[PDB]
């Protein structure tokens, strides 16, 4: 509709159609108006990084290392029941509560139903806002939260978990048995609802999601690339080590593994396995992949990184990366279709593009190869 009573009223009629009862739809849009804060996010395609290494020391925060092992501790008759159930562990799941809500403290401030309307009503992604506006209010009519704490983030992501409302229809659990499956206020039911998820995505429990690794001289750095994957046993026959030196780690020896250079050629290098593919379904970001099994890792005295961070690693903005885009295609090396996100098309792009320059084809784009484009 035009205004937004016209657009409520029409989906009304939707939500009606599709198994809404008219009192949970009036209770869920009681006040309810177009909140410009999440038309605001929803617009901001940004300008600036990033770099990993910032991000990752945002994720690896002491403070949130400590906080998690407090949490393992403070739930670990619940977390044990879980792990052993699921099949996934603990330390993953409780990563995840870590990174995604700060183990339940910062859910977002803001009403799902408000702001799935709003993004409904004059949002960029309206098709993904109306689908799960219709799931969040079969949510309410189910009783797993009244609508006054139906608490998420400006996108629609919820609770503690920051299940978006088709996710927790399809994976969220109830626990303790109360009939609820309460991802806002049961840290049960989110620790279950977050295993449930992993284990669907393909968790193998006591797999490695990865591990830091030494490339040999001379590297094919060509290889470095998610959509790639090997066993173990081939990277190690191609000269690929563990972090000091010496052999890869044992059994694994037939595990699918890609090759992920977080920071390119000059930074560490890491061999990520099935369980890194897991939490990518999760979120869709190596960045945050990375993140996640650092921190679980953390949890016991790991995530320890040997190799060191490149000191020139600024990510490139929106603007640079649809500039890089237009330079690529303009010296032949067509990166596909030029809408400002580096994936498999423009990295192949990147890398002919470094095989022409001379340079190590990690596929990783920087200031200086934007430069150097520009002459
Ligand atoms: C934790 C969570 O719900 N993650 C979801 C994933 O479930 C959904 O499939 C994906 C689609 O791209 O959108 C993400 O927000
Ligand atoms: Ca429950």
């Amino acid at each position: 509709g035009q205004s937004f009573e016209q657009w409520r009223d029409a989906f009304r009629q939707q939500a009606l159609a599709g198994g809404i009862d008219a009192q949970t739809f009036d209770r869920a849009f009681a006040g309810v108006q177009p909140d410009p804060a999440v038309v605001e996010a929803d617009r901001s395609q940004p300008e600036f990084t990033r770099p990993v290494w910032k991000y990752l020391e945002g994720a690896l925060d002491p403070l949130r290392v400590r906080q998690g092992q407090a949490r393992l501790a403070q739930h670990a008759r619940i977390l044990g029941e879980v792990d052993a159930r699921y099949a996934v562990d603990a330390d993953a799941v409780v990563a995840i509560w870590g990174m995604e809500s700060n183990y339940g403290s910062h859910m977002g401030n803001k009403n799902v139903i408000r702001s799935l309307a709003t993004l409904a009503y004059e949002g960029r992604r309206p098709e993904f806002a109306h689908a799960q506006l219709l799931a969040a209010l079969k949510i309410l009519q189910h009783g797993d939260v009244p609508a006054s704490f139906m608490i998420g983030s400006w996108a629609g992501a919820m609770g503690q978990t920051q299940f978006i409302p088709t996710t927790h229809n399809q994976y969220a659990v109830d626990f303790d048995g109360d009939g609820k499956r309460d991802i806002w206020g049961s840290p049960g039911d989110a620790l279950a609802s977050t295993a449930n998820y992993l284990k669907a995505s393909g968790w193998i429990a006591g797999q490695p999601w990865g591990f830091e690794v030494r490339l040999p001289a001379g590297f094919d750095y060509s290889l470095a690339e998610l959509t790639i994957r090997k066993p173990l046993g081939e990277w190690q026959g191609m000269g690929v080590q563990g972090v000091n030196g010496g052999p890869l780690p044992s059994g694994l020896s037939g595990e699918q593994a890609s090759l992920l250079l977080p920071a390119g050629h000059r930074g560490p290098a890491f061999l990520v396995l099935h369980n890194f593919r897991a939490i990518l379904k999760y979120n869709n970001s190596s960045a945050y992949a990375l993140a996640v099994g650092l921190l679980a890792d953390s949890f016991k005295g790991g995530g320890r990184i040997v190799g060191a961070w490149p000191l020139e690693d600024v990510p490139l903005s929106r603007s640079q990366r649809i500039e890089l885009q237009r330079q690529l295609a303009a010296r032949g090396h067509d990166p596909g279709a030029v809408d400002g996100i580096i994936g498999a098309n423009t990295r192949k792009a990147i890398r002919a593009c470094q095989q022409e320059f001379g340079w190590p084809a990690d596929g990783y784009p920087t200031p200086a190869l934007l430069d150097r484009l520009r002459t």
